[PDB]
């Protein structure tokens, strides 16, 4: 028996904007511009996270997403999804080049030749503005399963 105590009421007033985007069904592509042979903890520096850590959008879906030159982007396709910093490039409408890495790795097939210049030719998928971070190097490894 015997019970005793205080209750307090408290809550919070709190501003928040909200977006509602739309993605876009662009080609994923990976060419081989930082070249492999080693792992991203033996090429452990910036080159590694300044290379294959951004996206080549076409200037239309660029406008139609509302990019600004700095913002991120998610990018999913049927094997995963990865955040990488969105820039602008000369690729055709519905099509973005990356360079061959692991932010690609997360969405294109490491099974293929992985091999060829940049041009086209790449693994189909989605991309989309994101309030999320880039996924950063190791964050990426610890995101997989390492």
């Amino acid at each position: 028996m015997g019970s005793s105590h205080h209750h307090h009421h408290h809550s919070s007033g709190r501003e928040n904007l909200y977006f509602q985007g739309h993605m876009l069904e662009v080609e994923v592509i990976s060419g081989r511009t930082l070249n492999q042979g080693a792992t991203v903890e033996e090429k452990l520096t910036e080159e590694y996270f300044n290379a294959v850590n951004y996206a080549e959008i076409n200037e239309e879906d660029w406008n139609a997403l509302g990019l600004q030159e700095g913002d991120r982007v998610k990018v999913k396709t049927e094997f995963g999804e990865v955040v990488v910093f969105a820039k602008k490039g000369d690729v055709p409408k519905g099509m973005i080049f990356i360079p061959m890495g692991p932010y690609a790795n997360m969405v294109i097939d490491p099974s293929t030749d992985g091999t060829g210049m940049p041009q086209f030719k790449g693994v189909k998928g989605t991309v989309e503005k994101t309030d999320e971070k880039v996924l950063s190097v190791k964050e990426l490894l610890e995101a997989i399963g390492s």
